């Protein structure tokens, strides 16, 4: 059960695994600093602006697929409560990658069967 | 300024193309790649961006439960410029998943000004 | 007596919730499933089934020619339940592919009745 | 060349081989003993009934993706004359699964390519 | 923020205070043992039959504003959180009493006022 | 002179059905298929092809830009003939991509004229 | 960027290599003699006529997917320019395999990354 609201390009994928949530985020053209990253509870927030291509005067351009949108967001319900303290973060290749440990509360045990 | 440029290829890569006066800037997004697995070749008025992407990596524990990011392993695009450059002067650079070509355009393709007496 | 549930997951799992005063009974259907298979966890109002099926095993001569059983081989649905249980004292029965799971209540859950002087 | 008809739920494969023929078929929930078996020609008969979910006083249904169906049958029209008296049968993990031998009068016989 | 759902007549006062709720519900005609009543966390059951007008061979009812419903509920959602195992309940004059501890996690506690 | 025929099976493999009062033909396409992965049975008024294609065999430089070709590696036809056969003297040449069986019709399904006394 | 144009049933497949391009075309029931290949620039053209089943007096068509058409061809623009004099083909199987190196003009050359 998840819930995604924000604004802005941001492909994401969500990995559960039993004691962890993983979150995986495409922001190419972004720097490292320009990235804001929290969470509490089931909730968490990535907020990022991209510069936009810089042109000389004598450059102009005459092509682009790229978003100009400068500052972009997603808020994101994830289906366990997570422990913020506790969790970490890699940005590689424009890609950034939040691991969010699992609170004990919503860790599940097992059941076995007869 | 719009000029007569063509494309065509294989997945998701966006990409600018911008215009000077000595030179061609081509800029692509590339998220999860890995600046070796980029190929990068030039001729004539011709750029091709070849590279693949490694999927999302789980173990046996993990799973995943949602995903709006492409599982397309290969992608390409050849590109057709409004220029002729000349390729064994270009340059690039790979930063944050972006990749930033500059082919310096051919003489002949520069605009020399004629003088007015 | 539909109370207030809600379920996600992959895959192809009918499913009924059953519910009594000390417990919550699950009823799953996972035709062609081993029992050693199924991974069966739980937590607060929470219970998650998660299963692998086997796919049809041919030999060499054998082909399939007409099918109307899904060939996804990972399955799950994690389930929200109108109740909490207590995981640790859950039980469950594997027969003719139904998986049965009884979850006892948590006391801070079940209805204590108030005695009328 | 096949054709299906019944009353209820049981999906069902079909697979040919040289000398013989399997159906496998979805039977969730039924008793093996409940399960009706039967062949002849080029047609197999599946038989069963599925005991509904049994509740206690105390106990209410709540939500129910379950099909209700008591009674539930196909009958199956096979691409190959079989020999039901050399027929045979497992019922495991409610998946019932059928190897029908084919008749002599049905085994493809090959034709060399020069 | 309260929520009530059932069936047939049975006018319902909440009176909230500090460290309990009281639950007053009219039950005309009902007999004290033919109440049930049970609760948890946040929520409250009244549930009552009520034994229609019992005449004779030769009485006849020529008039009647009384409601014929043999059977009816309340299930009320309250404000807080209250302790079940500590809660009490009087039946007088067709009037049910219902005291409820609020649990210790809904037990607001004071703010002051510089 | 359309008789009673029928045509099952997966794939792409185009047929025809030819009919002389001895012998039924059978013509099937299948470009690139080696002959030796070609199975071909027959009794009574069935005959069965079944054959498997290699994929497009590329090296790590080649790419596939454009392709109108099916990919479907293993096919097959199983199809009702009008007459009976006699599978024993059957024949087939494969030539150019094309498969051509040769059935002779069993004597109990050719015309034997009647004399008019 | 490709363009084809052309009459008749061709199946075509268009494989680049760095310095040669593998143009695939289903030929079925088309003799090897009987088909025109050439190409210029980076234009290759591909013409073949297929006869038709050859049936005796006694024989008839009962059915037929397999197209009449005898003659057909295809035009095909190539994404680069080739050098035909060391072009290439085998027919196998129904399949014709062409390969045709590259001009050196239309061979990229590698841009490094810094």
């Amino acid at each position: 059960g998840i819930q995604i609201s924000g604004k802005g390009f941001m492909p994401i994928s969500i990995i559960e695994g039993d004691q962890h949530i993983k979150v995986i985020a495409w922001l190419p053209g972004v720097n490292k600093e320009d990235i804001i990253l929290n969470a509490v509870g089931d909730t968490l927030e990535i907020r990022a602006k991209r510069s936009p291509l810089m042109i000389t005067e004598s450059e102009r351009i005459i092509y682009s697929e790229i978003p100009e949108e400068e500052e972009i967001y997603r808020t994101i319900k994830l289906p366990a409560t997570v422990k913020e303290e506790n969790a970490s973060a890699k940005f590689e290749n424009g890609v950034l990658s939040v691991i969010l440990p699992k609170a004990e509360s919503s860790i599940k045990k097992g059941i076995n069967i007869e």
